[PDB]
């Protein structure tokens, strides 16, 4: 049945359109205020239906030459299981991540931190290790915008009075990079490039992009294999995962500059960018390595309708890694016919998510290039939305970015592979992070030599500095449940 785009928040199914956003997070301080003040909240949220409408006018303005207009920055909410409980909603929604929450979860994530008995506490900014209810979040053109809406909201739920029922707990913001790197996150790469197509949603899918049934991103739609067990409150939500990922930036550029890939022919200098583009699964300007493995294509990079045609074919059951290591970072995450093709022939569409991630941070200063360490702290805004954080973003942490043995040990799983002896694919290097700290090595970076590993160095590239599960409820949830 064709899906309620006004009942589905906006960020799910088309993403709020930005340059800034914040993200303020907040506890429930008086249960009943908050809903009765939720109920004014409520007409401000953007909902899929409207990011259509919105897009489908300025389009239209640019058209006819209209000057543009300020737009009214964009707001979604999402809610905690600690949330939840904190507003009586005690049904289970059938994730262990979301429930657990993700300071305790990040344990198995492998974020740095410590434990007392068995108490773990990830090393976090402060404000992340405090329960954290919901969710506030503001998309727009400009900071004035966003904090216009932002203050617009706030003082519907009497943030900062004696009336207040929430308290914020901190907040954070993310602003998209200068000039035409704008997509690019700190370390070079071109963003925001390959998501899961979505029935009932996306009505031209791009080549090579597979649609998923709706219910791989909403609850108890078509697909939703927990939909049974699930309320009916939760149809049309999604859960959100926030991770604050800083970013090593000059560390990173340090490390490829001392590891150039040594191939007849080439430089130090392209070495070290073929490390790099082998290292994500792209060159910086977003051409795919898979395609083009020698050397960038930027035209390739600038089409949608070619940089993401190329499923890897059967290199994995070859052995092959000269196009790219198995251990790339898209591939990692998004494991294409390694895991689709022979011999698994699986379907991984409960493992595809759609990540709305925003930047964060200065540029890169010359006396950081020079140090070649980090001074500011700079990263990704990372957010994710699937209808299973079980099946999704934690699966793809821990089974696939941290397991060295991925994707060898999941296609051997089903018969022997001589090709595969001994191949050890190694770690994500860019997410994939080892319980303890330990050493983390890749392989397969160098085409010539695809049994040579890095050890990679003891500061990760990417530092997790807070998080947590949300699930953002449909229009009709945020009526009957959240409000009076
Ligand atoms: C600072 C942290 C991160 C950086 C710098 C980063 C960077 C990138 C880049 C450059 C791409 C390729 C272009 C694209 O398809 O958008 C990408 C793809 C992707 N990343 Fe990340 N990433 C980060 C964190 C994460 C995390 C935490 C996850 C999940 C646990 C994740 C999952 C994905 C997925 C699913 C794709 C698409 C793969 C595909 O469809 O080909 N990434 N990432």
């Amino acid at each position: 049945p064709p899906l309620d785009l006004n009942n589905i928040q906006g960020d799910i199914l088309g993403g709020l359109p930005k340059r800034t956003e914040t993200y303020f997070f907040f506890d429930v301080t008086n249960v009943d205020q908050f809903k009765a003040n939720m109920a004014h909240f409520i007409p401000h949220i953007k909902t899929s239906a409207g990011i259509i409408k919105d897009r489908e006018a300025i389009k239209e303005h640019k058209r006819q030459k209209k000057p543009g207009l300020v737009p009214m920055a964009a707001v979604n909410v999402s809610f905690s299981h600690l949330g939840l409980q904190k507003l009586g909603i005690t049904d289970d929604l059938s994730d262990n991540a979301f429930t657990t929450g993700q300071r305790k979860d990040a344990e198995i994530l492998g974020d740095p931190g410590s434990k007392n008995g068995d108490a773990f506490t990830p090393a976090w900014e402060a404000p992340f290790l405090k329960d954290i209810h919901g969710v506030i979040f503001v998309a727009g053109d400009c900071h004035g915008s966003v904090n216009k809406k932002l203050d617009e909201i706030k003082h519907i739920f009497g943030v900062g009075t004696s009336h207040a029922s929430i308290s914020e707990v901190t907040h954070v913001r993310g602003d998209v990079r200068p000039g035409d790197v704008h997509a690019h996150e700190h370390f070079g790469y071109l963003d925001g490039i390959s998501h899961p197509a979505v029935e009932q949603f996306d009505q031209n899918p791009l080549p090579g992009q597979d649609p998923i049934r709706p219910g791989f991103i909403l609850a108890k739609e078509n697909g939703d294999s927990r939909a049974a067990a699930r309320p009916d409150w939760a149809k049309d939500g999604s859960f959100l995962t926030f991770r604050y990922l800083f970013q090593m930036v000059p560390e990173f550029d340090d490390f490829l500059e001392s590891n150039p890939i040594v191939l007849p022919g080439l430089s130090r200098k392209e070495g070290s960018e073929l490390l790099g583009a082998r290292i994500v699964g792209r060159w910086k300007s977003g051409a795919p390595i898979e395609i083009t493995p020698l050397k960038d294509d930027p035209k390739l990079a600038a089409d949608a309708q070619r940089n993401n045609k190329f499923d890897f074919g059967d290199s994995l059951v070859r052995g092959d890694q000269t196009k790219c290591p198995f251990a790339a970072h898209i591939r990692k995450t998004y494991p294409r016919n390694d895991l689709e093709g022979p011999p698994l022939k699986a379907d991984i569409d409960n493992r595809r998510i759609i990540r709305r991630g925003i930047q964060f941070g200065p540029e890169v200063t010359s006396q950081e290039h020079h140090d070649k360490k980090t001074h500011h702290g700079r990263g990704l805004l990372f957010v994710c939305y699937s209808s299973s954080i079980d099946d999704g973003f934690h699966f793809i942490q821990e089974s696939w970015a941290n397991a060295p043995n991925f994707p060898v040990n999941a296609v051997t799983s089903a018969g022997p592979i001589p090709p595969l002896d001994g191949v050890v694919p190694g770690f994500d290097a860019i997410i994939g992070q080892k319980v303890g700290g330990g050493i983390r090595q890749i392989s397969g970076t160098n085409p010539n030599d695809p049994t040579t590993n890095i050890t990679l160095p003891d500061q990760d590239f990417v530092v997790p500095r807070g998080g947590e599960y949300f699930f953002s409820p449909s229009i009709t949830a945020l009526k009957t449940k959240f409000a009076i």
